[PDB]
């Protein structure tokens, strides 16, 4: 129930703001005074501290937190050393931001609980949108299977779900349609799709992509 | 097989370049750092050392040829800004740019950036939902209220059937898939069973899902 | 009636001193303490502040000023970001100093009310004096027409305005003559011109330049 | 067709070089930065990379050939100073130098600079008159007391004649020109009309003009 | 005649390289500083300028050929760390690394360093025993309790025999050697004499030796 | 009885900790505040001071100490100048850490009492272990003679000291055997040696090395 | 009677110490706090001040001093600007240290009362000692004439002034002989010169140098 | 025609080099800065870019050939120190070195510098005597008590004879020379006259001269 966020960068700042917005106890820690002041209004508490300094860590009472997030990026040494201190303080859950393949590996070795690559991961998602302008967002069930949110084109305007027989034609299933903000869940065969609506389809990627090539 | 130009081979842009090329697209990698160009040389169609703030070098790249130009310059906001400005004045159709903060976004907005992205900001949200709720593995939002969520089944859910968990009536949700031992099951029948540490895909309203988590899981 | 001058450089310093000299309420703002102290005696109020910091801007009560001048030069990012903050604070009149063609463009895009290029503009004026040692100062009515202040040579000593029939000979009109500090406005045909006096002529540039080549 | 040397291709000196050359004069652009030389190469007769504090490189430029040498070095006051000192000792006829502050002016004065210029200081004054008085577009001072001013006509002045506005008797001033829609009118007759957002050129004493502004406009 | 690679030609690694080569071993000296490579060129089998954090340059060295690779990078802990990480992933049998502090040791421990060394830390102890006890010249610890010590004989011990100093019965220790004027004596007989400023080698328990020092010396 | 340690680096830090552990009066001196704070708990007293500043030296009352250790490394000039000040303050025993051959020489010239090369010296010791994996630790009696601690191999398991007739076969003598932590001093001819035990041998290096080649 | 020394470097420090030693009122001014503290005991007053800052100059009451010495070296701009401020404060006597030929020239132009080149001047003196090991010290009366202090060699031991008929042989005159510290002024013809004594000779340089070549 | 090596072409060493060469001596100028070497190239017999802390480059200079080596390195005390140390170990006969402070002198003293010089310190004294006493132009000290001084004659001394000013009896001093309008007079007769703004050379005890100044001048 107690969260600590060390390193109030673009990543950690988002985490801190979002966690706090959910009504959780969040401690924001940063070496820069300007940052601390900025996120003071976004954290339960905001304290200036050097996280590579063990005494300051104890001063924070950091052992009390079940989750501690190290979102230090540019200074790879600081990121590494901070996590190490935390593990030696027997912190249950330590999530750390990684800068490259090698940074992930050392964090792996020293007992980080979960390592994240925000930029590397988003890069993939956006690339998928670049290659395929139709795709708005998606989630991968596996290497082969995914759920995709498509932006309906002119070709689909005023067409029905039975008209788009994705179950037989593409082996897929329509999960939702979003029109002008209104949402429809598990839509009936009588439901109509208009242009520039959001269409949620489920199935194998190649089957979905094929629906895009032929259908959309 | 469109033509992409990627300016700024950082953690973000690097991923884009590697991923775009992997799909078999024509991608030009451009960076001011010579060491980077060598590194991503094996991942791009062409890799060229260039300063994107330099108009002559920009024309030398033949940037007019590209329908999509990606500005993935982060740390140097002025360079990020100045690059986009040149690109807009070169009448590039689609200019996608990485933003560092709220104000960087606004300036990119004003000078006519086509798509602005906040990788860290967006991931912060995604990760935060997992921090607050260890059960959620991944998700997608259909709207402000409705979302599709991938759940990690607990001991509490072991060996239970979909008809036993009538989420359609009890929680107004629907199970979309179950992933067991790597094997995947789509549109599972009411007789299908769920075991612990499997991946469970549920669809519905946020509050309805969270309630299922508190009571079911 | 309320003026704010941010960035007390060579440009802003001149503005601040000159505005204050006219008896206007001027707030001088600079990140450098030495500057603030220096222009303290030249401003109504002088306050140390980082203009890229939004809270300090509100602390200044900058919304209260009808005119805010951003005279930050070297740090182009600061100049840009400051103006942006001001526009988002709905400041009526925002005048900003530009460093180059590109800086003008972004300031243009983000809603600057007037953009100025002090060095670029003066460069032209001085170049005109370099090419033509006779010219002291001028103003352009258009691309073709201008009013010019000439330094009278030996060729013009003790000559009259009717003797210099600029209305017929060059299609121009003499507006003023300055002798030893004494000024003459709308001078009569009987007025005499002595060497090293200031002569103010009006007409087309080529006609004026021709008067210089032939007359002076 | 005199010979000009321009040392310091900054915002100021750059303008000078571009403008002088545009008039068809022989201009030599000299700068310590190689990137600058390339940039202004297209705007100068000759463009040479050189350190103006280096006497041998100075002679290599053949600076003795120039009747006018412009020192437009600003930020580096020592370089600005040291360049002028060399030039004076090379018996250059006319040495014009950019000054950064009051004291820089004094030293340039003492070592025999022929013309010292304060671009920002001078513009500050010009701009300030427009800030305090939005009606004034541009102006020139005949003396400490008398000036010629270009005014932006308001709604209050729309469709009024010059004889209706007898500024010669009422304010002791004279209208010199009216600019309408780009079209220009010189020495306008008393029957000539002025419409809003036109350019109005008035001549007289400062207080007389300002009074006309308060009452007329 | 094993194969050694020495990364980091510092005070520590430099000594290693010089000493290993002196014994007639194949040693490859590798350093990022070009000046260093030249300096230790005369002390290594091969001397190559290389960045040990660069994987391609690492393979170029043929580091796989070496059974022993010594990371003697100190000041730059990230480089020290990153080098070891690469080496472990290249499946190098024995990787010995210099540590700067306690935490640097831990990370080296976790990523599978085979031997970690603390030269300054270890010497600090050795030197400290001489500071506190000027009589001890050098020593070796058999355990936490038992050690072998080299003592500097005082005036108090001059011309005394080993049978006169029955350290075996009186202190439970044994004299192992006496060094006189450079001449060395091993397993000295009970009749052997000790003169001042000679080197005396004693073996036993720490407290027993120190007591002999207080009473004997 | 009074010790001063100037320069709390890796070397000096070890000295300070070890001297203090022995229950000696130790004054830790460092220019860095973080260091001083760190070794505050390891020194009798810890004081921030610049040792190149003579007044601060007198302020420490440094004349009172019989032993002063200068463990400044990176800044060779500071190391040199500090020692010089100390000698001019007539300090009895001044021990100084050296960085290179040349630093030793100047310290030699200005009257340092003992000069130490920690890294250079350890380099030799470790190299001996690299070349000979059997060697754990050693001490040199001279250029030729040494006492060596060997790690017993399979070849020596369950063998006796008379079986290893080092007195006749190699002209050496066994001094101790360490088994599972238990130690044996001046071991009897009946004593057994098991694998991975610690074996202490005394004699000429070549004789010992030969025992390793043939015996072990 | 009032002296100010700005810039407590090697040059200014010597001046300040030497002037103060003579019992004069000396104000030491330096931007570096450590310097100020150091020369505090050597000045009547020692004050931290930036001499390029006009207000601090007035704060010192620098107009009160008849002599102000600017001994700023490395920062040529500071040296120049300081002197300029002083001249504009109408300081009677302004002595300034110069770094090069060009620095002398600008100081010349802005009204420095005396400009000094300590290093350049000493360089000559020492060079004269290098070329001629016999010369200890000297003073030039002109380009041709000088007074020289010579170190007597073996060739001159136990020789008399009439024996060294410098008035006829070399056209010179002996002014003094220094033996073991004892000094002799206007020495008589009976005075003896012993080896390694100090001999003071007056005349033309070439005549003196010739005496060295032939006599000494 | 001895052989001189000059390390450190600063204000001090530069003067030495120029002056030594002017007298027609073989002088080798050595400096780490390439720009300096070019500058003093015209003033030295040979001018070579070299790092004096580099032993190999030092031998490359053939520094053993020189009987005199001048270390005129100031700012970088470690380089100044390290250079001298190398030179002493190369058994150079006479090593003259510039000192920056008291402690730099001591270290140079200890490592066997043959002559140590304090240009600024020495000049400070000379200049100070002129500051306190505007009448003195230049001087030389015979000892702690006795000195020879060059005085600037005032109005008070105009048209006075040497017999009128019997400094030999009245002040125990002697006039050595009078310089008038550039013309010089040595061993002037008692009938010789002194006019204002001439140069007057007086010899004697410091207090005797100063007293003559107070009373005579
Ligand atoms: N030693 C430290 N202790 C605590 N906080 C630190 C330390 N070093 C850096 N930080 C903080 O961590 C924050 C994030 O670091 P930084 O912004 O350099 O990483 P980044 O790669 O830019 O991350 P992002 O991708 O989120 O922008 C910074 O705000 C910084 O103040
Ligand atoms: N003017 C320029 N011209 C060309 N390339 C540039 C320019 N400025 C920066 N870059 C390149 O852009 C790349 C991305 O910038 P950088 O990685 O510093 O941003 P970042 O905030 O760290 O992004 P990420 O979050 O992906 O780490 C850099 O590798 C740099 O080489
Ligand atoms: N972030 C900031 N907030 C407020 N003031 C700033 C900031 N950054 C710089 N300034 C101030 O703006 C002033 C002008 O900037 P600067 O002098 O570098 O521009 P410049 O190009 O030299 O302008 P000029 O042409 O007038 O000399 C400086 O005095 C500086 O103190
Ligand atoms: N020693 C030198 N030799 C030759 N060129 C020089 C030297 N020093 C500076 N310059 C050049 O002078 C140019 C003008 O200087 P700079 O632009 O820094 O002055 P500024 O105050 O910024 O002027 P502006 O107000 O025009 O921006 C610089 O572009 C620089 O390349
Ligand atoms: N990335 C790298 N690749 C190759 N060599 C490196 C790298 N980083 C550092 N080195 C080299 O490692 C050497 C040793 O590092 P350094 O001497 O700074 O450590 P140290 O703590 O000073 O060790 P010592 O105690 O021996 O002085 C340096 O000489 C440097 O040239
Ligand atoms: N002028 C000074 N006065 C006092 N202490 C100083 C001074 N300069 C440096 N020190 C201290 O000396 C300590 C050791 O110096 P440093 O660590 O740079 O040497 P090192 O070569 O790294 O030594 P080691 O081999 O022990 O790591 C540092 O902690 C530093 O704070
Ligand atoms: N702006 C300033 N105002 C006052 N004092 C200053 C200023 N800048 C420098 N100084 C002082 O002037 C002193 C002399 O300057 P510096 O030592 O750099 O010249 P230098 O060439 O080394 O002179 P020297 O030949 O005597 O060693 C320094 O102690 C410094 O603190
Ligand atoms: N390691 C080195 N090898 C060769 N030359 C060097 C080295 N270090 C310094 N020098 C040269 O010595 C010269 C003199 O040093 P520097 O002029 O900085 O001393 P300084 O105190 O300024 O002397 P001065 O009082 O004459 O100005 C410098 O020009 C520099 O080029
Ligand atoms: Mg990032
Ligand atoms: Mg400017
Ligand atoms: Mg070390
Ligand atoms: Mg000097």
């Amino acid at each position: 129930k107690q969260f600590a966020v060390i390193g109030l960068g673009a990543f950690g700042g988002s985490i801190c703001k979002e966690l706090h917005r959910m009504g959780h106890e969040v401690l924001a820690v940063d070496i820069n005074e300007e940052k601390v002041n900025a996120y003071a209004s976004y954290a339960t508490h905001a304290v200036i501290a050097n996280a590579t300094e063990e005494n300051e860590l104890l001063s924070l009472g950091i052992r009390n937190f079940e989750y501690v997030i190290v979102a230090i990026g540019a200074n790879i040494q600081a990121s590494t050393l901070t996590t190490l201190l935390l593990k030696e303080l027997d912190i249950p859950n330590i999530w750390v931001k990684a800068q490259n393949y090698y940074h992930h590996k050392v964090l792996e070795k020293i007992g980080a609980d979960r390592i994240i690559h925000p930029e590397k991961d988003m890069g993939v998602k956006i690339a998928q949108s670049l290659s395929d302008e139709n795709v708005l967002n998606y989630i991968d069930l596996s290497d082969e299977y995914s759920i995709v949110e498509l932006l309906a084109t002119r070709k689909l305007d005023s067409k029905s779900i039975i008209d788009l027989n994705v179950r037989a034609k593409y082996g897929c299933t329509i999960l939702a349609i979003k029109h002008h903000g209104d949402i429809c869940l598990s839509p009936a065969p009588e439901d109509i799709i208009r242009e520039q609506d959001c269409l949620v389809i489920m199935g194998h990627k190649k089957d979905i992509k094929r629906f895009e090539n032929e259908g959309m």
